[PDB]
């Protein structure tokens, strides 16, 4: 009934402005505007979306729009709105329900606010977290013969998929985009390589070159930040329970041992491991004077924050999202955003650039599932490669990058078409 | 009837030298000796293995017989056996047929003396190019029965396989060492990275830093060959067909165009493409007086050699592999290795180590098919994972790598054993 | 008369916080104090010193104090001033005249009140930027013969010191520590290569892999810049008017071209050449759209504000010390800091490990002129290299190096002293 | 009396062929022969030169004789000579008295040929070593007068000069070239970091990526097989008894401590110190298992070879310049070109390109002098920077380089000639 629900609908100048600048960053999202606005594949649409209402989403959801699809907006977290980008939307004629510090009750009720249209039901979904596909198949399952596809970009939210696959609960093809190459490698590797150090920068002003730098885990995030840390002159170490990850990092010329060895030795902790227990209270006794410890990996769980906060005997705030503690030994550890993600408590998050790859993705998804009604069958379905590949080729104009084209006779001997796909499915890239 | 047929028998304690200097960089094969010698787990197998007759081959050769097989053994190229090598196996009273310098008759005539041992024929393969595979087959069909596995470990012959399987002709199971991780990133970045300025120093002595390199192509080849070209000091720019490679590309700093641009602006030249028509007279005509042109991709069809032949007033070979051309417009071009493989040609192939990874792989399939027949329809099967991370956890030790293992707990958290595997099958590491 | 003069020295207990993090960072000056606590070197000394009055100038303060001067101290800027930095001086019972935001009858009055002690007059000047050393020589020369050294920092100051020293108006024997190899080293490369991606990221939050960026200059400045975008994957092209610095760029693989060619080109542009007209509106109108164009060189003559105010139809701030205008082409360029230094307008400066070095310096110097006045006539004296090795072997620690000793064998083979110097005075490093 | 002496006077058209190749790898020389051809700038000079009579030098040589001079050449090593390279200088009608395999006596006899031309005595000394320079003052002390300058290009030679200058014996103005920036550079750095891997990997073949290389030395030498090593993907740790360049290794990321921990972990062992006792019996004793030592620093004496032939229990060669001694404690050790120049014993010395730079500094000497008569003094003068400049400037169209000039304003601004020089004698690069 309420036609949106913002924080504040006056910042939509504000929020303009910063689309204005964000759009030149995310020539992905500008390029499916140039080749569909006209043709509008999604015109008869009704995406209901889920998503961090960012300045960078804002330009998928008027991407999405220019399209031809009507449009609805939530955000898939509480606190991740940018009101300013929410304004935008808003004043734009868009319905969205979002603002920065919901609560839980307000939360799930700006969901259920983007399943109804004008004309109708919602008939696709497009979800980060899968909080919007959970909600349609256990409250109202009742519109799922209406829907005619869903696009999931998260680890958590494919995971989710799979499991209401396997137990039959499932009911809408889903399209996940999580492992495109496109997507993955710059919300992984690319992505976290850009603002480890920011966030380490912003939070300490440290010098980074002549420090030893633990980086547990070398899986894309791990990668990523051993590259960038090693980029400024500090000495990398490594630790991992994958032998082939261990082997790529050896070939590197990192050390590679474990936490127990290192702990001694780092002036910098980075944990990028997805788990449990990786940096513990018998590490941090060990640990060197002033030792900076940050996690860049899973939300809150590698680090045991909890050991500090109930053995140390001082614990002095420095500025937001750094901590200094003191501990019985007489020594001291700063810690970085209380043990969450350093990116998003001591910096900004992705780069736009980043944030392009990865709604470029989606706008794939939407299109492939909405033009083609009966090609996908009930079940998660990796993004087709061809596509995967336009997604790269939107962003080569912006990185100065000329692209051959395959001759037919080269194409023949090949055995592939001269417009792709150009390597088969199992390829690691 | 003959026990050997080689060279020259003399050379035994030249092989057996270089033998012993082989195994301490061939730690995989090592390893599975060290592991596996007491349980004698190829007792019984009589393997016969088609594969370039190298002292690192002769190092898998002695691991199989370490494992309690019987095995014979050629060449699966008339150049590629190292006669010393050879020698060092026969004189061990390993039947091996072998030389430098086979004819097309002598090379058949060799693979034949493997297909019949002492006590009977053969019941396993070990395959490179699908030769040995080939001549059972279509000459031996009556041996197929009593023939437990193929291990197979080139692009040629994993192809050549799924050929025989869509036709109904393969009647033997066969595992695919080619696509495993291990294998793959030593065969073609790693080994490349080692071995392509190797060949042009070797070829030219030629300063690097400060040259322009374009590197056709940044598949797994091209992303080595580029890493090592530009950690000399040379500005590298890359062509790319694929808009996914070519933004890996981008992502690294490296300007990516167009053959047609960058002949008028590279010093040297790297083809790893794979492909047909890469560099062409059109091209030659606009590079640079003594510009080196080089391949380290696909066999001889990258570059227009005939072009070269027909249309220069000038060839002059300068020493073995090094031809120096003059066109008609007065400049020079440098080609190596009559535009075949550069490492192979100029330089020694891969480092030993490299080949250890890929042998290791194909140890662990003799293993893995002989053991369990029960496991394996007939048809083309990657390699576990498992295996594949054992590969690498046998390499570890010779880094001196400590690899951390999973907690109990840590490994429940992530639904996964603590002996692995660590990964899905879609992980792209 | 008046104690001291500080903002609010309500904010000391926040400067000693930040004191005691930056000692730990500042090891240089930290082993200084382990090294002469006991035997005072600096007693009797009357050190006035003008020098931004940070956190890290701080640190320099009391360890002067702790080597037995007696000390008094204001900013040599108007606006570099750290207030809680300066109350936490004033708490500890040190004369310090500074805050942020002085007028320029304010700047002068507050070097007046560091001239007179309880006991007497100044005796040692600790200089940076000529202020203080001018103000003695043309106001106050009463006062330079009870003056027994002067120690320089800046290139500003040197150059200063050296007209004055031509011209017949210096008085008082002077080290010049801006052209140690530890000073300048950290001040110009290591600095600008932790700070510049800090300032850019904090003004834009901006992908920095992928684009191409121009540095312009490769001096000691743009050497640190290049080293550092490079490392992020962007691809950098660098100007240069010398021959050899040229040469050494082209020999890194940096592309080495023009400003009139690479205005088209960069998505980034970094000016770090001392020098007037290096971005002109001649460049500007060439630009790609929402090219950042910065400086860390040169204060504030390096590109052509004036020009982008008189000549852009649109001004617009963005956020502090980040404007974005739009030209009569309707392209948009992103302006750092004002044309000013980056690095302070967009971030915080060096590091403290950077101040350290620079500050280990000063103290090195003052200890030598006020220990052996008998040694330096009037003029203008390099520090010793001996002192210049002392300052990089007191940082060694924190490094976690071991530094090895020469046998007294060695040194006689080598004909040089086994606790240095190490050199000759024309070794560049 | 005799015209020339050389081994084979056919290897002539195999000289003039190498001679073609190479001139395209040295624009210096080639730049010179432009630009001066002409005018002649050393007309009248008679030059008697002493210097490796390599393919290299032959360049240099017709470079002098197309600038006007009389030219009349020597060897200053009895192995160093090129016999086709000196059969093709003979050829050409230049006195030269070299071959490979000389005698002391014979040695000797060449230099002597060369002092006296059809017209008069030698009036110029071209000198690597300084061994034409002791000749002339020692045995033909009447010629001194006739001789208006030497040129000098080594470190002995220049210790040389020096060590005769104090002593009273130096009766002619001698130019330094061996301290020019680009003759430095390119000797010391780049040269070693081009051919450090080459010598290794002819010698070995072996892998080094994921290999630990210690490198004993971080001056010149050290920093370019560091930089090399480490892009390769070894892990290299640096041994310095110099704090300055033990805190830049530091600051790069590497790893620093002593030989005596670093023995233990050490797969590889460069030494560059110039330094006796570098690798020693105790550490030779805790090296792991075919452990690669070589040295690429001074001559033969940084490693106690003599330790290895006194102490093993076995040595076997294993190719030219490559022996394997095994240890009492049953370990190998594979040491390199007998503990002598690595590059030169296992790779072909340094690139053209990089000899281009040092005879192109030597070119401008003999000019200088020559051209101004009264200008030096009896004494060791360094080469002008602005020559210097001219070196690097001559090789800067090859490296593809577009050099800025400094408008008039610009050049007024920083006080400098818009020709150079463009740095103070004290600018380290
Ligand atoms: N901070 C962000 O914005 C951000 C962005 C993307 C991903 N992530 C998160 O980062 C984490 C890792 O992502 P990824 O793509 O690199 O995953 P990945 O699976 O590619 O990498 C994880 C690596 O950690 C290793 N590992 C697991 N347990 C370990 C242990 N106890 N010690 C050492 N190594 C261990 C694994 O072998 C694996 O290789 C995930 O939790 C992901 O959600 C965060
Ligand atoms: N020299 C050796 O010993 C050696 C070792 C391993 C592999 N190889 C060979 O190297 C070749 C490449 O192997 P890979 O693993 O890098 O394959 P890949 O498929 O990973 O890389 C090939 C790349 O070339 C690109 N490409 C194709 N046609 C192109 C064109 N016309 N212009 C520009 N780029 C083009 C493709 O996009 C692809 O990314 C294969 O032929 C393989 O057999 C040689
Ligand atoms: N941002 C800071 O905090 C900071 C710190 C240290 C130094 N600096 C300043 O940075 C500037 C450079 O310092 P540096 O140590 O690199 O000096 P440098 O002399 O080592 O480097 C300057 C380089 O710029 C080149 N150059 C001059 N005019 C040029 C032109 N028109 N086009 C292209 N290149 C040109 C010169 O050839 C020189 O190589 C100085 O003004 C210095 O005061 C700033
Ligand atoms: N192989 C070649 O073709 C070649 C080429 C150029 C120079 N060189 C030689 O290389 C040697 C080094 O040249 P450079 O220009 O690097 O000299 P440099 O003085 O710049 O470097 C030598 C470094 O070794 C360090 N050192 C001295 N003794 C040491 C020890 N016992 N342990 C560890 N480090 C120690 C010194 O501190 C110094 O920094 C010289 O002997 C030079 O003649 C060889
Ligand atoms: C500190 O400033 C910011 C800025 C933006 C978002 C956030 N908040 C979160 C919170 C959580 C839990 N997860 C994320 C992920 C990882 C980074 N992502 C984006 O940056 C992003 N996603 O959509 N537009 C984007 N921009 C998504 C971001 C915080
Ligand atoms: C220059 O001297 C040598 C040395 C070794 C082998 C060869 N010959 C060939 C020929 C062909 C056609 N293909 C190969 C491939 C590519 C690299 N490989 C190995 O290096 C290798 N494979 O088994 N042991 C190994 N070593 C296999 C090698 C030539
Ligand atoms: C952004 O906030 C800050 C933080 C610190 C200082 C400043 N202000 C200036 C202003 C001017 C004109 N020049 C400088 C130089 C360049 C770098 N320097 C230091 O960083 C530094 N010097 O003493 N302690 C230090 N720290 C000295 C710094 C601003
Ligand atoms: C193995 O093949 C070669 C090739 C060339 C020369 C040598 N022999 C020596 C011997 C000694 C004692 N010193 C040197 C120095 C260091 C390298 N230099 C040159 O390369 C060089 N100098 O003049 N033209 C050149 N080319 C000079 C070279 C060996």
């Amino acid at each position: 009934k309420l036609p949106y629900k913002v924080a504040d609908i006056g910042l939509a100048a504000w929020g303009r402005k910063a689309l204005d600048i964000a759009e030149n960053e995310m020539p992905g999202l500008m390029r499916m505007r140039e080749r569909y606005s006209a043709s509008k594949p999604l015109k008869g649409a009704r995406i209901a979306g889920c998503l961090h209402m960012t300045v960078e989403t804002a330009v998928l959801i008027e991407t999405l729009v220019t399209l031809g699809a009507e449009v609805q907006w939530s955000s898939c977290n509480i606190f991740s709105t940018q009101d300013h980008a929410a304004a935008a939307i808003a004043k734009a004629g868009i319905p969205v329900y979002a603002w920065k510090g919901e609560t839980d009750e307000e939360y799930l009720w700006c969901i259920e606010q983007t399943l109804y249209f004008k004309d109708g039901p919602l008939n696709m979904i497009l979800d980060d977290g899968g909080d919007l596909t959970n909600l349609i198949h256990t409250k109202y399952p009742q519109l799922l013969p209406g829907i005619r596809g869903i696009s999931e970009e998260t680890t958590t939210g494919v995971h989710n998929l799979y499991k209401m696959m396997a137990n039959g609960i499932l009911k809408v093809p889903a399209i996940n985009v999580n492992d495109s190459v496109t997507k993955s490698k710059f919300d992984n590797l690319y992505g976290c390589r850009e603002s480890l150090i920011d966030g380490i920068k912003r939070a300490t002003d440290v010098m980074i070159a002549g420090k030893v730098a633990v980086v547990a885990g070398y899986g894309d995030v791990g990668k990523g930040c051993a590259q960038a840390l090693r980029g400024f002159g500090a000495r990398v170490i490594i630790t991992e329970i994958d032998p082939i990850n261990a082997l790529q990092a050896a070939m590197e010329g990192y050390e590679v041992t474990t936490m127990d060895e290192a702990c001694q030795e780092g002036n910098i902790f980075v944990t990028t491991t997805g788990c449990i227990d990786i940096i513990l209270g018998r590490h941090f006794e060990q640990m060197k004077d002033d030792a900076i410890v940050c996690n860049i990996g899973h939300f809150d769980v590698e680090i045991d924050v909890k050991w500090l906060n109930e053995n140390a005997v001082e614990k002095v705030n420095i500025k937001p999202q750094v901590d200094r503690y003191r501990l019985k030994n007489g020594r001291r550890i700063i810690l970085l955003a209380e043990g969450r993600l350093v990116n998003l408590g001591c910096a900004m998050g992705h780069p736009s650039f980043v944030m392009s790859n990865s709604f470029t993705n989606q706008v794939m998804a939407q299109i492939e599932l909405w033009t083609h009604p009966d090609k996908y069958p009930v079940g998660v379905h990796f993004l087709p490669k061809k596509l995967d590949e336009a997604v790269a080729e939107a962003h080569l104009g912006k990185l100065n990058v000329k692209l051959t084209k395959l001759t037919e006779k080269q194409a023949q001997y090949l055995g592939m078409s001269c417009d792709g796909p150009f390597k088969p499915d199992h390829y690691r890239y």
